[PDB]
């Protein structure tokens, strides 16, 4: 879950 600005 790490894509770009969406990640975490």
């Amino acid at each position: 879950x790490c894509f770009x600005k969406t990640c975490x």
